[PDB]
C-alpha cells in the first residue's frame, strides 16, 4: 500500500518544471480521474535525439514494439506487461503528474544494471569477523561515492544500446570500481580473467524491475537488475585493487549493516543480499529499551 514517492517530487531533475499534484488515492491508473492534467516535459537533451534516445511518438517512421525486444532496444519490463494508452507506455506504478520522457531516452522502461560485488570482511590473518549482536559474519560490498552528489552507491549504470545486462554489469563495475578504462593495458586481461571467474561463478539476482526514481514520468521510468557476485574465499577479489573511475570520487569496500545510507534504492538491495548470504545486519537490538 505504498505509492511511488520519488517519482512525484518536484521540480523534475535538472529543470524547474513542477509536476502536477497527484493525491495518493489517485496514483493507481485503475482509479478514474477525468480531470487528471499532467504537465508535459521531455528534456532538450532527449528531444535533440542522441543515439541513446527514442524519436518522439509522432515521428512518422517511428514504430516501437513495446513489451518486447525491439532490435537493439529491450522494451520488455521486468515487472511484466505495461499498458499502452494514447500510443505510449503507462508507468506500471501509476500516475506521476508529468507526461513525456523527462531526462529518459526511451519510452517505457529505461534499463540499468547494478553489480553488487561482495566478500566477507577479514582481519589481518585473513579470517572472517563475527558480529556479537547477530552472531553472523560481517559482509562488505564494493561501493563508489558519486561525483555529482557524493552519495555512496552500487557502481551501476545504464544498459547501453544493444548491450547485454551481463555486459553492463561487468563493464560498469570494472570501469568505475577498478578504473579499467585507464589500467596498464594487458593488465586489463587479468581484470578480465578475475572478473571472468567472478562473474562466471553462480550469482544471485537480487532485484529486477521498477525503481522509484525522480526521473520517472507517466510514460518512461527506470528499471534495474541488481545482481550479486560473491567471493566466498576472498581469493578472487583478494589481489584486485579498487580504483575509482572518472565518474566516481571514491571507491572502497563498505561494511554491510542496517545503518548504511546509500543512493537511490541501493540499501534495499543490500539488505536482501545480507539476507541471502546469512550476513550480519542488525547493529542495535534496542535491548536498552527493554532491559532494566
Ligand atoms: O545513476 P545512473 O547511472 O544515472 O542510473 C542508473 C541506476 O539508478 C537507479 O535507479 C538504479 O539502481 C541504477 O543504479
Ligand atoms: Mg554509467
Ligand atoms: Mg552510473
Amino acid at each position: 500500500e505504498n505509492s511511488h514517492n520519488k517519482a512525484r517530487t518536484s521540480p523534475y531533475p535538472g529543470s524547474k518544471v513542477e509536476r502536477s499534484q497527484v493525491p495518493n488515492e489517485k496514483v493507481g491508473w485503475l482509479v478514474e480521474w477525468q480531470d487528471y492534467k499532467p504537465v508535459e516535459y521531455t528534456a532538450v537533451s532527449v528531444l535533440a535525439g542522441p543515439r541513446w534516445a527514442d524519436p518522439q511518438i509522432s515521428e512518422s517512421n517511428f514504430s516501437p514494439k513495446f513489451n518486447e525486444k525491439d532490435g537493439h532496444v529491450e522494451r520488455k519490463s521486468k515487472n511484466g506487461l505495461y499498458e499502452i494508452e494514447n500510443g505510449r507506455p503507462r508507468n506500471p506504478a501509476g500516475r506521476t503528474g508529468l507526461v513525456g520522457r523527462g531526462l529518459l531516452g526511451r519510452w517505457g522502461p529505461n534499463h540499468a544494471a547494478d553489480p553488487i560485488i561482495t566478500r566477507w570482511k577479514r582481519d589481518s590473518s585473513g579470517n572472517k569477523i563475527m558480529h556479537p549482536v547477530s552472531g553472523k559474519h560481517i559482509l562488505q560490498f564494493v561501493a563508489i561515492k558519486r561525483k555529482d552528489c557524493g552519495e555512496w552507491a552500487i557502481p551501476g549504470g545504464m544498459v547501453d544500446p544493444g548491450e547485454k545486462i551481463s555486459a553492463t554489469l561487468k563493464r560498469e563495475f570494472g570501469e568505475e570500481a577498478l578504473n579499467s578504462l585507464q589500467k596498464t593495458s594487458a593488465e586489463k586481461r587479468e581484470i578480465e580473467e578475475k572478473l571472468h571467474k567472478l562473474f562466471s561463478q553462480d550469482h544471485l539476482v537480487i532485484y529486477k524491475g521498477y525503481v522509484d526514481d525522480p526521473r520517472n514520468t507517466d510514460n518512461a521510468w527506470m528499471e534495474t537488475e541488481a545482481v550479486n557476485y560473491h567471493d566466498e574465499t576472498g581469493e578472487i577479489m583478494d589481489n584486485l585493487m579498487l580504483e575509482a573511475g572518472d565518474d566516481a570520487g571514491k571507491v572502497k569496500w563498505v561494511d554491510i549493516n542496517d545503518k548504511l545510507k546509500l543512493y537511490a534504492s541501493h540499501s534495499q538491495f543490500i539488505k536482501l543480499v545480507a539476507e541471502k548470504r546469512d550476513a550480519h545486519w542488525s547493529e542495535d537490538s534496542e535491548a536498552d529499551c527493554h532491559a532494566l
